[PDB]
């Protein structure tokens, strides 16, 4: 069946703007699409075992990936910042499937997940629709 | 050696309606950015030598990616409508720099290119400004 992450962005701090800069869908569970509904980033995915990865970009060189999917039909989620110039969206979001720590992470199949990035601004992801096929996050950038 | 790639999207044909549905950015010369200004995608990059993926749904199944980048100092392009079931725009993306056949279709430094799908619909994509660090490319969508 069909799974929806539907994505909230919150920002809170006016020293730092963010946009979105890559939309990445992995390729398990048929696929799936990454759209836009009244500002709000929907991610319809083909069923469970796939997930897709928003990239934002501060003009003041601050950057993260938020990573949102479902794995054996329960979401997961995570954050990474700190990227380096060669890492961009799809290449973190392969990463889940690849690198060791980033699969543990997808198996944790976390319903919230937070991180700070080097200068100390927080990320969080939260699940306010955290079961069944219908799932609701909000990403709220410090 | 910062190179940009704004993307006009014209749909001709009412029979079916396309919209991007990922946008990703390889992770050569610096990587780069997928953006938006009044309608168009621009896609930034930090150098010669990579490449952005749009990817494009209709609702009645139809589907393609459509590629633009640089190449040892010029633009290129590429479309791809026969899309496998797990081939999403970041698995295209990367196949431009693993495969072979996309490798040489980059390496055309195509600043024009029309292909068909299955179906019959025409796809097309035409630098009107194929010179120099600011490239303007039309995508048709027959």
């Amino acid at each position: 069946m069909v799974y929806k992450i539907t994505v909230r962005v919150y920002q809170t701090n006016p020293d730092a703007f963010f946009h979105p800069v890559e939309k990445t869908v992995w390729k398990y569970a048929n696929g799936g699409t990454w759209s836009i509904t009244d500002d709000q980033h929907v991610l319809t995915m083909g069923g469970s075992g796939t997930s897709g990865t928003l990239r934002f970009h501060a003009d003041n060189g601050e950057s993260f990936t938020a990573t949102f999917g479902v794995h054996n039909y329960k979401r997961w989620c995570d954050i990474v910042t700190n990227l380096a110039a060669d890492e961009t969206g799809m290449v973190i979001n392969q990463q889940y499937y690849s690198q060791k720590n980033r699969e543990e992470a997808r198996e944790r199949q976390l319903s919230n997940y937070q991180v700070k990035n080097a200068k100390g601004r927080n990320f969080q992801i939260v699940y306010t629709e955290a079961e069944g096929n219908d799932l609701h996050a909000n990403l709220i950038i410090g």
